[PDB]
This record gives structure tokens, sequence and C-alpha cells, in this order.
């Protein structure tokens, strides 16, 4: 994770960040459509 964070991305959150970053750098935009309050 980015040392810019002060708290810790939990697990399902990382495949989260992950999913986000291949977005970018693959030219596609996205949806993050996961549950409210995750």
């Amino acid at each position: 994770q980015p040392k810019l964070l002060n708290c810790q991305l939990k697990e399902y959150q990382l495949k989260g960040l992950n999913w986000l970053v291949n977005l970018y750098e693959q030219g596609i935009n996205g949806i993050l459509a996961d549950e409210m309050g995750l």
C-alpha cells in the first residue's frame, strides 16, 4: 500500500486498490460498486 496512508487498508480493500491501479495502468475507467460501509 502507498506509504502516504495513515491507517492500513484491509485485505478486501487492498485487492480493491489493485483493481483500481490496473484500471489506470491499462487506460480504462471503472465503477467501484462494493456495498455501503465497506
